[PDB]
């Protein structure tokens, strides 16, 4: 029914030695982490990989963060990294969590009509742990022909989130850390304060991942949604800070057989900026 979302390190390592495969490092870190993803790629990466810069695949005209680009922009960029319609794209990142920003890129390719895409389970962390082969040097690829076309069903807008406060057609699940959702930990963006969307439920993205940074099983993921009173038989929308880690909610749903979980791309940054005071639920004190 669905093209597989996960591939293993061992399957990738074997495939390297043997529908072309394109490995993409989509690492991206918030400034306060003090890490530079592209610099790290140049030092060490999976052999043959290219670096997918999520800042080259976003709408910089927006005041909000990590917003989808238009289809032409995406297509041009994917093609420049050597992706074609026949390609099996496998995305990874080098996060401490295992996967962090890579699931956004999996979701983006699918939203743009490219369904033969997967994530490297455990990311570069696991790859390194296993002492698998690595390469260095700046990113490069020959170009390929790529077309894209956005399926709007992959997205919810601010207007949709606001209407749903009353209509209650879909469940909203927020992948931010618990303290950000509750209002007790800061938002990384200056001018944005923490808290959550009324009626939403928190499943921090780390809840989908084991202690080794691998994805939990579909069985454990279904249990996790059920315990949080999230019903995979009803409509579900994923949100987070800027629409990136929300994709872990989409992924865990997809692995559970529910492949139609849109992302609220605007996410908390947009919600906060466009809010009236009643729209911010927080243990913290509302802005004066
Ligand atoms: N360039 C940026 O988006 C940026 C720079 C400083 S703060 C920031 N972005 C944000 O604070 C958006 S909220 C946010 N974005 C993320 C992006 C990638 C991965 C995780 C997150 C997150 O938890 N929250
Ligand atoms: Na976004
Ligand atoms: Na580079
Ligand atoms: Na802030």
């Amino acid at each position: 029914q669905l093209f597989r979302a996960l591939v293993s390190a061992q399957w990738v390592a074997e495939a390297l030695k043997a529908q072309p495969l394109k490995l993409l490092d989509a690492s991206w870190y918030l400034p306060k982490l003090g890490r530079d993803a592209r610099r790290e790629f140049e030092e060490r990466h999976i052999p043959g990989a290219a670096f997918f810069d999520i800042d080259r695949s976003s709408d910089h005209t927006s005041p909000y963060d990590h917003m989808l680009p238009n289809a032409t922009h995406f297509a041009d960029y994917a093609g420049s990294l050597g992706v074609s319609a026949a390609t099996h794209v496998v995305i990874y990142d080098g996060s401490d969590q295992g996967l962090y920003s890579a699931p956004r890129v999996w979701w983006m390719f699918r939203a743009f009509g490219h369904h033969s895409v997967s994530l490297l389970d455990g990311g570069f962390r696991h790859w390194l742990n296993q002492n698998l082969p690595i390469s260095s040097g700046k990113s490069h690829s020959e170009p390929a022909e790529f077309s894209a076309q956005l399926d709007p069903s992959f997205i919810k807008t601010h207007e949709d989130i606001l209407e749903n406060l009353d209509a209650r057609r879909f469940q909203v699940v927020d992948a931010r850390a618990a303290g950000r959702f509750q209002g007790t930990q800061p938002e990384p963006r200056d001018g944005i304060e923490p808290g959550h969307i009324p009626g939403s439920v928190n499943i921090p993205f780390t809840e989908f991942l084991t202690n080794e940074g691998l994805e939990k099983s579909p069985e454990e993921i279904k249990r996790l949604f059920k315990e949080k009173k999230v019903d995979l038989s009803k409509p579900l929308v994923a949100t987070c800070g800027s629409g990136v880690t929300a994709s872990h909610v989409v992924l865990g749903a997809f692995l559970s057989g529910k492949s139609d979980v849109p992302v609220y791309d605007g996410s908390w940054v947009e919600w906060y900026m466009r809010a009236q005071p009643e729209h911010i639920i927080s243990e913290g004190r509302g802005k004066t």
